[PDB]
């Protein structure tokens, strides 16, 4: 028995709502700024489940049971008796401090405040609050990836972190404790990978398909780093690289200019149909270097 | 086709098996001492009997592979070789004189390839009478499917192409690489291990946590700290130092934590202790 | 052909001359203040007078090229031009806004070219209706024979080629260059100037010594410190900053001596004081005396 | 005056010419192998023959300067010289040893000067009995008018001045420079070449484009890639490495494309292949074709 | 001599006392609001009565210092000032327009000086009709003896010399500085505090241990982590960021540990918690 | 009651021997490679004490009592029943591993092995030993500076560190625990100070006397950083800067070229009569920039 409020109905908010709603005994309030926005979020969840049912990867009952646990609305209306708040709204500092400032008055004292941010400081978001703010970082798709990075801020008490650890185990995830630093663990290791592969291509060491083939066969990775950058989104990789660079001040994390040029041109990868690979209707992908 | 493998260590053994695996290939497994070459084939042979007993290879096929491998010295076995793959000790002068001697022994049409990962292909074959190309295998070479074909500064495109064709003939996937420090895999893979150590060093997370996050968050087969322990932390340290000295870029500075562990003999699996202690059972315990 | 030059500074003037000195071209000069745009065609008439007096130009030729330059009001005239060359301030949102207010004013079929020194061609032309290409001139634009032709990711070959033909049609040599911070010349030339300032700041030599060393040792036409003053030290600083921010590499960090000089208005020739003081006798004097 | 040149490569030859082409001087050329030292005076006689045939030199003048260059055996002749100019391999212990074996051979009162490109003047001359001064020539030494005069911490003014007088006495322009890695010209010029290689390696432009850009855009006499081949790419690499190690600043990290070319013997003009291939037709061809 | 001090905060108060301490000087303590200037003098006055009660100053001398200080607005009090020392809010546009207004108010021979530590002296007085020089005091200005005289790009040597003479006239030791980020003291002192935080962050030692080692090993009066807490970690962070952005050199990258503490409001003494917790007694406890 | 063996009779070895011999109940075996070398070491200790007696800063009895506790000789002869070994010989890796390899056979099992190194790895020195190797770092002059940095290597057990902590407190010093990293704590902070001051001078920001005056009055430091570099020895500052740079690979610790040029010229500071200041017979020092 647990009531979970997810603030933000975009991609990540939908996946987090699904992650909690999969576990029996959990109810999710999927909130956003405008009521229609949260309705579109749940409709996008409903539309996604109808596809998995057609492809025979989920029973219709389970999809219906999951959807019936998610209620769209406003945090003023649905988050009073919540036990956990996981915010997953737009990555803007002021918006996050405003959301949690309002939630501090709406929610009961026992409610735990968590944020799914990846680019902003857990410490700075929850500065003026009356209760701890902790990082609960999921990975796309949140309902299937089993990792959760638990982020301890400068003033987050150890009990707050432990509670998030139990909640993660209860929903069938594997919590990993991270003391707040740019990129945490996964992003800090994974995104410089893609960056290095781009440097390799830009410097003419090898070609795109070669670079990806080498990392798949030589390191037994599931995807090549350039394939992965297209899938993750090159605009997101560029932002992570720049955040790592600005937080540390270390030229080690300087972004590859080839990546910066591609983002400027709108070649963001899978979501625009073209990145390091061109994605064609026949489900064929070809490297832009032919 | 007849191949000469120079160096009967672990890598040379794997390369010999990779070529002898394919019907119609003969391999000359050479070293500086005849006994070493015969010991290399003995290690190759006994490894195949464990495979036969495990029922994972016909007894006659294993007998055929071993029969296709001849041990000895390069002066005696490499005159009519079609391809030479060097996999001896990683020293520039050792490799240079080895290929200067092979330059006089081998017939003109014989191709000279090297398995080096850290030394410059271009510098290896600087003053030779024929091109030098890189044919970088991955351990275990008989099982791993990737072959990095390293083009030197003066390697003709025809030599690169023939190595590509040989790679597919033995069932591998060649990827052309213009010579640079760390090639492709090592340039991307080892700084990853280096980054994870930095994360540990700076107190961001714990060893087991770091490794857990990479397999469950990035879908990797092994965590980077386990991987560094498996590769061996002395190898990782040496690769980082090569990348640093070849580029002059502080981006590749090795994590001082790793350098401290290498100095204490904590190299990983090969010594039983790295980021993990490897107990007599099968479990491994992080030194955290 | 009708050409519209956006900007009336040292380079807007030279680009105008570069087109007007070739027969059958007509140029529309533009700036912020009409007074400054009129100061443009004024400083052009002024320089051709000295050249005619020195016998280097026939007065008939000079009067003919000055008759092909018509100072618009920032536009009104920039409406029928077959080619646009902007030479405004090296700031990003400045060039978007300008090209933004320009996609309306000019004719539907008309080529848009930017004379930017190091900025992204792709980002400058984003919301535009037509391609945006880089056409980089070099000070002095009427004399230097090189044109760098830079294409964005979304720049067709028909526009890159048309720029190449227009370049040879006015007696220039176009070299195509892929999009990167500083392209070729500026990426090489400006850190050279930056290095020269570092050498002065660390006291390895004085201003005079550094410039005669590079002139008498590398056969360079101007010392790197004169060339800094000639280009405009504000321009050099802006290019180093773009280099540093685009690559993230401290290799391109601007020399603090130049940043101090730009903060004081010691920009070089265009303010009479940079690394040299420019006296009315037509002589220059190093500020370190 | 009697002058002893230590080294018979491209610069030992040019420094010899620079002194011998001025009346009343006599030069002693030296190298490792007498065959190589004799190859020195041979390649000098060879070049003056082509100049005389081209009418650029009177044969009487050329024969007079070739008569002032006497190839010693690495010394025997370097004993009465009033000035030593070493132009040996740019390695530190190489120059100590050479100047070490030289403090005996030469006369007690005789000036020791090094033509080093970037190495510490102070460290080169440490155990010596006399001061050690830097006298830096520039390829081609008989034509380039600049001489960099570099003093160590323990170098008196009488020696720095005597070098300044000898410089003007042979028609050169001496500029004094404080001791630092690369002095002035090389610190500015070689990273310029290094940058040009980075631009090629990252595919911004091809070899031809880069060199015509700097020639037609900055009025440079040679493109930075030709100049790399002309200087010797081994020399450029050594200078970048000295720069990187002396400052510890990754700003001066040598371009990996140059290090790859030097490892292959593609040194430029002196091996017929660098960034260009040098054909017998007297034409050069970019290796990227 | 008559001095105008612009800004009645802590620094402006100290500079006013430093000049009014010396017999024959009058000071105009100005701000943007008349009440603020009067509150600055009130803080100056009450600080002197605690000194009289402590027996560390004659009652009449303290009465004379306070009497030499007049509060108000610069338009009313600064027309006949001989020297202007600005110590208001550190914003480029604020300081620029302040000196543009003073350019019209003050008599031509009046010298314009600024106490800024992070903003460019050269840029402050860019378009003025008279030179702008830096006169950087150290808190408490009436007690600390060092004065950094900052020469701008266009500051004449005569203006630098007159500030040197004024500094010795009021009993200080002027040190000429050609404008660069961090001048001398801040350029050396703050990266030291930054380094100690890096040492803590990387697990090399503990806070108390770090601070103990610096006073007992280097004979310093305060440990760097205590010093950062005393200076205030927001000030240290801002100085590191200025040094980084002005030089573009990664050598001055601020320690991410400090940036995390500043984000949590743990600024040091001014908030009661930094690297040390400052208890109600007098002891301080490291957050280790 | 404690027997202490000090290996190395140079400057640091003498000061360490004096540090232990000052405390009642301690006996010091001051060893070196050649017997005459250790005799010269004790003679230098004796000669130094005769000067302090003349200047009236120590009683002759105390000097005599301290000297009577120090015995010169060879480690093969004097270190069998030692309770602590503090090596302070020349900073060369192989020499240190050889010394401790030999001492492992000579000394009783209870003997603690310590090294006063500042530039070399505690972990690497004691790699193949049969007992722990720990860092016990003193500061010149060791008999008066109260700080001791206790250096834990990769395999140093916590009890070894604690024993060194007690020994330091027993001899009236203040131990600080340091986990092995280049420069430890003090050198890593202090030497970049001097380096930065040299950069300030080289870049023409201020003059030598100004830089030192500013740090003395502005930061309340006892010595200016350039004064301090001359006193410490510029050759030593250059070596520390280079060790920090090579261990980390971080351009942040790159040595100032002005310092490198001065070391090449023999201007090492106080010990050569000239560094950033010229030291004249009349005890007057003048900055080399006049
Ligand atoms: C690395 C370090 O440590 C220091 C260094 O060296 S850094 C590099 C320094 N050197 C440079 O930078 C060189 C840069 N490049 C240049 O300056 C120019 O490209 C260049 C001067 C070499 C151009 O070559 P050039 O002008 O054709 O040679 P130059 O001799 O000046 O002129 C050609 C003429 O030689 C003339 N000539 C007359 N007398 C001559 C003589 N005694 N010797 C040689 N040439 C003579 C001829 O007239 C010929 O011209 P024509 O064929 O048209 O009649
Ligand atoms: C920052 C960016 O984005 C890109 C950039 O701009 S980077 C910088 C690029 N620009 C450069 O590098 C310039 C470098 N410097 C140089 O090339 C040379 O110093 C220089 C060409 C400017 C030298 O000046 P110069 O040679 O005296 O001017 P130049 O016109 O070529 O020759 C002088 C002659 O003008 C001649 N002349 C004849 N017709 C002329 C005409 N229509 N216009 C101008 N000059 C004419 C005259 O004959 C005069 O010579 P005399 O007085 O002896 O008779
Ligand atoms: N040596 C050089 O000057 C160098 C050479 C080639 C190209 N670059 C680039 O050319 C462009 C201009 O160079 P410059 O020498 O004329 O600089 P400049 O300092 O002389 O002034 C630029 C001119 O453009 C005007 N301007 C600014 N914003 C404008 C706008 N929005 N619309 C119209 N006019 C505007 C300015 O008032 C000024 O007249 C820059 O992008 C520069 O990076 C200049
Ligand atoms: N473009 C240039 O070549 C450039 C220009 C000016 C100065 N620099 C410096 O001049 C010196 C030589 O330049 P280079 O062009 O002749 O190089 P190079 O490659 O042409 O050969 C140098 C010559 O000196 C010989 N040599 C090497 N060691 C010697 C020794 N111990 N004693 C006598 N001879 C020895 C070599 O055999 C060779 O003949 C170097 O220090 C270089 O840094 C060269």
């Amino acid at each position: 028995a647990m009531k979970i409020g997810v603030i933000g109905a975009g991609t990540m908010g939908q996946g987090i709502a699904k992650a909690f709603a999969q576990v029996e005994g959990n109810t999710v309030a999927l909130c956003d700024i405008k009521q229609e926005w949260a309705e579109n979020g749940l409709a996008k969840i409903k539309k996604g489940y109808e596809k998995l049912v057609a492809k025979g990867k989920i029973p219709q009952e389970k999809a219906d049971a999951i959807v019936a646990a998610i209620t769209p609305g406003l945090k003023e209306n649905l988050c009073a008796d919540c036990d956990l708040i996981v915010e997953a709204a737009f990555e803007d500092m002021k918006v996050k401090q405003t959301t949690f400032g309002e939630l501090d008055k709406i929610c009961k004292p026992e409610c735990i405040f968590a944020s799914n941010t990846a680019s902003l400081s857990i410490t700075e978001i929850g500065k003026g609050l009356s209760r701890p703010l902790v990082g609960m970082h999921f990975f796309n798709p949140a309902d299937r990836m089993k990792l959760i990075e638990v982020i301890a801020g400068c003033n987050t008490p150890a009990e707050t972190v432990e509670k998030i650890k139990e909640i993660s185990v209860a929903i069938g995830k594997n919590p990993v404790q991270v003391n707040e630093a740019a990129g945490f663990v996964v992003n800090r290791i994974l995104i410089p990978m893609i960056n290095e592969a781009a440097f390799i291509k830009m410097e003419g060491v090898s070609d795109i398909a070669g670079i990806d083939t080498a990392m798949k066969l030589g390191a037994n990775h599931p995807m090549g780093p350039l394939e992965l950058g297209d899938f993750i989104g090159l605009d997101i990789c560029l932002a992570i690289m720049d955040v790592l660079y600005h937080e540390t001040g270390d030229s080690k994390y300087r972004a590859c200019p080839l990546i910066r040029k591609m983002v400027r041109g709108g070649n963001l990868g899978c979501k625009t149909g073209k990145g390091f690979y061109v994605y064609n209707a026949d489900r064929t992908k070809t490297p832009v270097d032919q």
